[PDB]
């Protein structure tokens, strides 16, 4: 209602859009980065910045760290481990699950409440509708500090165990990776020579948005097969992504598309229907990546 | 209560008869085989013995068999009797069929439509689900309120040949983001830190994610039409440098679905072209012809 406390360590430029943001939330922000000077913008909106890290962490109950590395995290945070008892520490620096899990280890040994995060989306989208924040680790500390996390995004707690968030932005990544190749792929056979063809990715693109909520009706159909280990096939087995992904191969080839998706895919369901799944759901292809 | 004819009762041309019916058409069937038609009769579809009788049946006639072989076997010694009715062919098959089967049909005075249906039969009839068309324009427009009745439709354009490419084009999209999707699971539900959580769980997540990959796939279709692929604040410089993380952390838990590799080729072969700031668009050059 009235603003709380929050610092900011980091002024590069997504810790700056963050301090930004809390500013435009209302929230009463204090800046620290290693070297002087990045910080006079912020200034102007109402930031306090000051000298040293030490007298930011003291300046504010929740302490949000945005840093190049988590070898950077350490080198600011280590000195501090007095200084941090008591407060919660939001780690949205960029790194591997395993030093998401040792950092969060130090904050309890030196009792302070460690939620780790990942910012789904570049500077520009910071404070903005539907971009995503993912945390994991403290409940205590997302339950407390959602109010004013708010302010950066939409905040998702993915759970107790530190390490998750990591997990998750390289999931998620691969998951958008995957989108935009299919969509890749699906531009250049729509805009190549042919009949059908000569169509803009821009008119493919109006009709792919609306066929993206049927791909997410798959996706949420076949989430549960993979966590029961059952498969059913029902009216789409992989006899028929086998046949339609040959038929997409050779539409490829033909028009001069070539991305190594459809090697990939045939590859992939050969070897399930080769093993005698033909029958089964596209879920039953966990079992032959992991 | 439009006049609508069905001219195939497999599983999916059934379906549609159904969705027909559903919306209060006056819906006429025909099968090739007698017996498959009891269920929609009952349902209030007129069933009739040939196919003459059915195209005589309806102005529109809606067309759902196993192949462009089969739709000529059936609709060619009907030619006199199509002209001045809408034709809307549903068969899947091959842009060069599509043309030339709409050739065809001009030639005898039908105006035709062919389309793609982007669900199964369960999802006929039902929200959200795409029926894409392409060809003629004045039978879209004619027909659509009645074509209605089987899920969203949707007009590609006036050749006729679009729907089939469009539907090979999407299907190459949902088994990018299904890929994507299946690798992420298996990430996820790994053993090591982070990990063992459940495909139901990341699938909650990456639902609210997929906004955001559609807000990337909106800003690059431009770059495409345009040739200029400005990479802004995430250029492929930044995609190779995360999908290298990307492979770095499937080999450790034990994930082998071939796409980290495909990416981090790709984007390099942009990068070494001198592309590292451009957009993920500018990978189209890398792909096409
Ligand atoms: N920008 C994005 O689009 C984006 C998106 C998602 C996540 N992230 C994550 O956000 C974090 C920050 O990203 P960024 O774009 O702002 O820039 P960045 O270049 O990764 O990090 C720059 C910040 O790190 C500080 N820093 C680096 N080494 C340090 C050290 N040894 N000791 C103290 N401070 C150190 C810099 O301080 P100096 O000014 O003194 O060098 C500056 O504040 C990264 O982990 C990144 O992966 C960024
Ligand atoms: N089912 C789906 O999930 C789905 C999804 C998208 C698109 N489609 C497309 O919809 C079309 C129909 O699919 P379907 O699932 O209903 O099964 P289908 O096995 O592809 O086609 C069965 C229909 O074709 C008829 N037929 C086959 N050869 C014929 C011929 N020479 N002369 C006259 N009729 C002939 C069958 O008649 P009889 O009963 O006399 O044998 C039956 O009515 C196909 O092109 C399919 O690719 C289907
Ligand atoms: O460095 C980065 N700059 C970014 O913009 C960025 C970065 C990393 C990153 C760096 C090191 C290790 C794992 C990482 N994951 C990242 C990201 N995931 C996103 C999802 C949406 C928008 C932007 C990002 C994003
Ligand atoms: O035969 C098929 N049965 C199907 O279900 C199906 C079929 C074909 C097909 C056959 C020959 C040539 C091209 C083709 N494209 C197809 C499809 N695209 C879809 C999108 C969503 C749900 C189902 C489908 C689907
Ligand atoms: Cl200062
Ligand atoms: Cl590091
Ligand atoms: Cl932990
Ligand atoms: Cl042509
Ligand atoms: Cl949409
Ligand atoms: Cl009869
Ligand atoms: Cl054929
Ligand atoms: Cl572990
Ligand atoms: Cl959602």
């Amino acid at each position: 209602h009235m603003g709380a406390k929050v610092t900011v360590l980091g002024l590069g430029p997504m810790g700056a859009a963050l301090a930004g943001a809390f500013l435009a939330a209302g929230h009463r922000t204090t800046v620290w980065n290693r070297t002087p000077g990045k910080g006079g913008s912020l200034a102007g909106e109402g930031a306090t910045e000051v000298a040293s890290a030490a007298e930011a962490v003291a300046a504010s109950p929740l302490v949000v760290v945005c840093l190049a590395t988590y070898e950077a995290v350490h080198e600011v945070l280590d000195p501090l481990a007095d200084e941090l008892a008591g407060r919660t520490v939001v780690n949205l620096t960029s790194g591997s699950p395993v030093h998401a899990r040792e950092t969060a280890n130090w904050a309890q040994q030196h009792g302070a409440e460690y939620l780790d995060g990942v910012i789904m989306t570049t500077p520009s989208g910071i404070g903005k509708p539907d971009y995503l924040l993912l945390y994991s680790g403290s409940q205590a500390a997302f339950d407390g500090s959602r109010g004013t996390l708010c302010a950066l995004g939409e905040p998702m707690n993915l759970g107790t165990d530190a390490a998750m968030a990591s997990v998750y932005d390289t999931a998620l990544l691969g998951l958008m990776w995957g989108t935009l190749t299919g969509w890749l792929h699906g531009v250049a056979l729509m805009g190549a020579d042919g009949p059908g063809g000569n169509v803009t990715a821009t008119a493919f693109t109006e009709v792919a948005n609306r066929w993206m909520k049927t791909v997410g009706v798959f996706m949420n159909t076949y989430a549960p097969h993979v966590d029961a280990g059952h498969y059913p096939g029902d009216e789409f087995t992989l006899h028929l992504h086998h046949r339609t992904m040959n038929i997409l191969a050779h539409a490829s080839e033909l028009r001069g598309v070539v991305s190594g998706l459809p090697e990939l895919l045939t590859e992939l369901t050969g070897r399930a229907i080769t093993a005698g799944h033909g029958n089964d759901s596209y879920a039953r292809l966990v079992e032959f990546i992991r």
